[PDB]
């Protein structure tokens, strides 16, 4: 097998408008939760979210080509554009074959849809834009991506809810390690902040209802957490083999050394109490990388916020780990920058890598009050200086679908 | 690398509710194409399409676990159930966590999504379902798979357009193939037939709109071909290491010798006029298989009745095979079925595994004027019986994405 290193990078979140901005508020504590801005929410249970915040398209996209695509495409292709600039790659006859794109969703073009939707049901199908289905599905970042820039190897996108980021780096990772691609966009896109969204998750009963405190909804881990909470953006990485890294020179982050799956086989949104299969899943991660448990410096948790998943990871990462979960330092970023969704196993890696690059593990912000058995270092409230050699980071999505992806410093 | 079989097949098609019933329509040269019964497309410019007929879910889930699920999810389950029961494997402790599932779609929940924008609309977010979310997103396929069986091994869903069935089951086979797991459940499922599908299909110029002749409008190669024709289904594979199942002793259909995959980098929907997008990936998946193009004695083409991709098809074969493109026999089954979008590539998968059975090219049924350069043997009207050792399955989608598998007679 290959290996597989990280030349470049690239983020919507939240928190700002690429990697070096997002980070700055990750590490400052700054929440991105606000009351949602875009539409009348007077009628449902939850009325904040993480929005982007002052977007321009047209840094990335003629205004011609944007108005073609749904947001998570606008957000995922300009997520792409910064990790390959990042990255310093040139495509070339040589090499274009050898460069493919995994960039995922977990409910793509839901906005587009709504948009259609209502357009249908006021005048009938003549309507519908002829962009409708290919401005929609969830494989028009790959493709979109891959025509702008001539990438002719793999294209493809996942779809694991949750888990979409991490499978998505996990399985372009591995492209590179058997020797299908030399180079791989991979991470996720989500803008699911509509009707359907945000009715959709309220109906689960699976958002956190602090309307009154947004900044505080968000509590991973906390004993007054009451669900996650809803956010848009996009995460891009450059995956590189290793002797093609060093070949043209490029600027290394860190090393993507292991990726793990795992299906819980329980049940459809709940996770069994134990996390077993977070468990399987991590181990596997571990296995892959060929690391024992006690080498793990940072864990990026899932950490979405809710009852039973908070505390199902604590118990997961307990077996794992052992007493090295009192030594390692385990936080959600979630707690700044909500759930993502199909993106947040995309931002979480990029995160992963910056606390490899920057020696620090980010806060879990809001951690009032540890629930029962959550007495772990989950780096409350305020960003931690420490080594940190290898940094996992964990995303477990509805169907059980669970995904891990091991990062080291690079050596 | 460890060698990849198939097991166990299922399938809903146009043509019927098991893998065998669908095959004899195959091999009659019926249609499944149909006026549209379970929506007013009165103002809709295509009226016709392949939906499945008397389909009774309760022969799988009870009526209480069906009631959560999209159609796509039902069919999805339907076909992977079929497959698992076809394979005959016994799912236990010592084998679980080697078990994986790769059902992907193209579309996925559009029908719940339209109909829960109808009650959102009207009645504002506390119509909607509970479980529209769980119930509506692509990887629930192989999230409700994995719970209902047990199965603790991959769990992800690719959604490539018309090529997700292809990318499922190739990327299936490489899980096996590189030891992340033993046995994979793979293929893809669709139920598209709402106002969004054939509107937004439509709003395209993407399907064929012969509302006076339904089961004529599907005509791969043929000069009065006018677009595709939209059909709903599943199609799923039990894809298992061959040592696996030479020690429980199960029944090998045909060997999954190789997978290739390759971006066109051209135009979002159009593809490139000689196909050269298509001919890196046939080349790629032989190449992946360790076959010279002559070994090759049937394609199951994409084929899907459009102007430009028919002919872009012949072009790459043309390319690929050289001379051999006039020995063997290529045909769509699309003819008949329609385009099933993301499960086109499982059943097609699917039906290259049966002519590999049978001895047997299936026809393209309405070939009456093959266009210019549409020379080769198409099979035209009725099914071949001849030699066939390896069969090769193509599927090219929107954004450019192509993937191919080829198929062998095992020994
Ligand atoms: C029960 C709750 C929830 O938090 N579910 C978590 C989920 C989606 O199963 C994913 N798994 C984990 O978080 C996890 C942690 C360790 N092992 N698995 N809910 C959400 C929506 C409706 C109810
Ligand atoms: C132009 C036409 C069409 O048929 N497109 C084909 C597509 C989707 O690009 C996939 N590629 C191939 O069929 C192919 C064949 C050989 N090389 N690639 N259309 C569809 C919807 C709107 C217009």
């Amino acid at each position: 097998r290959r290996r597989v290193v990280i030349t470049g990078m690239g983020m919507l979140s939240p928190l700002g408008l690429d990697v070096p901005s997002s980070w700055e508020g990750i590490l400052a504590g700054r929440s991105g939760i606000a009351p949602i801005e875009h539409m009348d929410l007077s009628a449902y249970s939850t009325r904040f979210g993480g929005s982007v915040k002052g977007f321009n398209v047209e840094e990335y996209l003629s205004a011609k080509e944007a108005r073609k695509l749904d947001l998570f495409i606008q957000y995922g292709l300009a997520a792409s554009f910064q990790a390959v600039r990042d990255s310093g790659l040139e495509v070339t006859d040589a090499n274009r074959e050898r460069i493919g794109v995994s960039m995922g969703s977990g409910i793509g073009g839901l906005t587009n849809i709504e948009n259609n939707c209502r357009s249908l049901f006021e005048q009938g199908p003549r309507r519908i834009s002829p962009f409708f289905v290919p401005g929609s599905i969830i494989n028009m970042v790959s493709g979109f991506l891959s025509i702008h820039l001539g990438l002719q190897g793999p294209n493809y996108a996942l779809t694991t809810a949750a888990t979409t980021g991490t499978h998505s780096i996990g399985m372009a990772a591995r492209n590179i390690a058997y020797g299908e691609a030399d180079v791989m966009v991979a991470g996720g896109s989500e803008m699911a902040a509509c009707g359907l969204g945000l009715g959709g998750f309220g109906a689960a009963r699976a958002l956190s209802t602090r309307n009154d405190e947004p900044t505080r909804a968000s509590r991973p881990w906390d004993r007054d957490r009451d669900g996650f909470v809803l956010s848009d953006g996009s995460g891009a990485l450059v995956l590189e083999e290793l002797e093609h890294a060093r070949a043209r020179g490029a600027r290394i982050y860190a090393e993507l050394v292991g990726f793990g799956m795992s299906g819980d086989a329980f049940h459809m949104t709940a996770p069994p109490e134990d996390g077993a299969g977070a468990a399987r899943c991590m181990k596997n991660a571990l296995r892959d990388a060929g690391l024992d448990p006690r080498q793990v410096d940072y864990i990026n948790a899932h950490g979405t916020s809710t009852p039973a998943g908070d505390i199902a990871e604590i118990a997961a990462v307990k077996s794992v780990f052992g007493e090295h979960a009192h030594a390692l330092s385990m936080s959600s970023t979630k707690s700044m920058t909500g759930h993502l969704l199909g993106a947040a196993g995309a931002v979480e890696a990029i995160f992963s890598v910056l606390a490899l690059r920057d020696q620090v593990a980010p806060p879990t912000i809001n951690l009032d009050n540890p629930d029962e058995g959550c007495d772990l270092d989950l780096v409350a409230h305020e960003a931690k200086p420490r080594k940190i050699d290898v940094a996992l980071s964990n995303s477990f999505g509805f169907g059980g679908t669970n995904g891990t992806l091991v990062f080291r410093r690079f050596a």
